[PDB]
């Protein structure tokens, strides 16, 4: 029922910036995890837990301080802002969501996935 | 030399969302604080959120009153600072001004900031 | 080269007032059109032509006498003062600029655009 | 929305070769023009249709330059052979969803900063 669709990716030079988006539709309920994963040439990049009351955000150590996850709730859109891009950031960036997760960064805890948007860092 | 220009302000219903932007130009140097302050008529400026950027990577700071509702981010290639607001409350109403400085002992001390934009108004009804 | 930054929209009741602003930066040149368009999921609302020596102002018939366009050349800012707002004024209002245009309201001739500010009149 | 970044330029002797690259990212849509300009003269462009492409060259570079694009890598190439001194310039890539004349720079909505080519 929950549908996720990513956009905004592409090819960028090392050191560059990029902002990815993912739109959500369907009966999500009010609380859960909304996350970005990357499949490089499937690791958790960043995630936000929305409590439905506030919010908690998590980052992978390799992107801390370079990436920012945010969301516009009125627009049902999740964002991944990327700065200081490195070649090892290359991959298919997929958004995922779930009502319940133990590890925010474990892909198998997520029940809804988008197809992804490719990011290739020169 | 450093110039800051905010945009994206507007009117919103309580519970709504809004994203502010600020573009910088000029000789900033590579390191320092980039912050959002808010001020209502007759009130003192209150630090909302800030980032500290090092020579490389950034750290982020939030006022307790906006934590978990506002998110600060920047796009360095676009020289732009963002404030994503969600779950807006009437008490978030104010003139939102972006500020920057190479040097600040504490992120929320407006007296330490050296460049200021004119601001963009956010009204929450 | 040219960047357009908008502000000032949002929610208001019918009969209300809103004041849109757009700040321009970059290499614009000295003459041309500076316009407001409204986009629903782009029709011209108002524009100014600056000949760089005085200006001329243009309005869509449906906003004449309710909206006023003005510009501060010192602050490089364009304003749209919207009084007596009606529900049909609802839309995404985007600023646009161009050196040449066959008609002020022909958005296809405008190459520089702002992201938009949403205006919702209940 | 659309971010274009060129690379591959520099200083080269007449008669030499160079391959410029431009990477694109962001929400582009599926159809439009992707072009190389030198400064502002149209050098070469490719139109990609919804189906699948059409390519155009300035008369002064026909038979010497080739434009191509790797759609999987979101990269536009300008292969320059038999370079001449009048090819010197700042080569900028541009893109747009629609244009009447592929070579008219004023019709393009997105621009890169460019890569300099100096032919001695
Ligand atoms: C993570 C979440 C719940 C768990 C899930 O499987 C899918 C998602 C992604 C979208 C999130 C959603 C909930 O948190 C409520 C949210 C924030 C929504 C976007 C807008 C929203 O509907 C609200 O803001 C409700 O007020
Ligand atoms: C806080 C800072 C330094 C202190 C100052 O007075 C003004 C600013 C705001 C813009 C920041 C800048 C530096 O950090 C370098 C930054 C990040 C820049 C935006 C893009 C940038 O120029 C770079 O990314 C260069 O690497
Ligand atoms: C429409 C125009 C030229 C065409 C274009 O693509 C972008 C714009 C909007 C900003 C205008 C500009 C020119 O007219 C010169 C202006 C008025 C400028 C704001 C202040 C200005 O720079 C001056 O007043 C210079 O005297
Ligand atoms: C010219 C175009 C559309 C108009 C625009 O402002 C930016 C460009 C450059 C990149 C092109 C794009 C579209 O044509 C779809 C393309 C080909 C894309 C490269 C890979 C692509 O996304 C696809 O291959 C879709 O199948």
């Amino acid at each position: 029922q929950v549908q996720l669709q990513e956009s905004g990716g592409g090819s960028v030079q090392a050191g560059g910036s990029l902002r990815l988006s993912c739109v959500v539709s369907g009966n999500t309920g009010s609380t859960g995890y909304w996350a970005w994963f990357r499949q490089g040439p499937r690791e958790g990049v960043a995630a936000t837990y929305t409590a439905g009351s506030t919010s908690m955000t998590y980052y992978a150590d390799s992107v801390k301080g370079r990436f920012t996850i945010s969301q516009d709730n009125a627009k049902k859109t999740l964002y991944l802002q990327m700065n200081s891009l490195k070649p090892e950031d290359t991959g298919m960036y997929r958004c995922a969501s779930t009502r319940f997760a133990g590890r925010w960064y474990r892909d198998s805890e997520y029940r809804a996935w988008g197809q992804g948007t490719q990011v290739t860092v020169s």
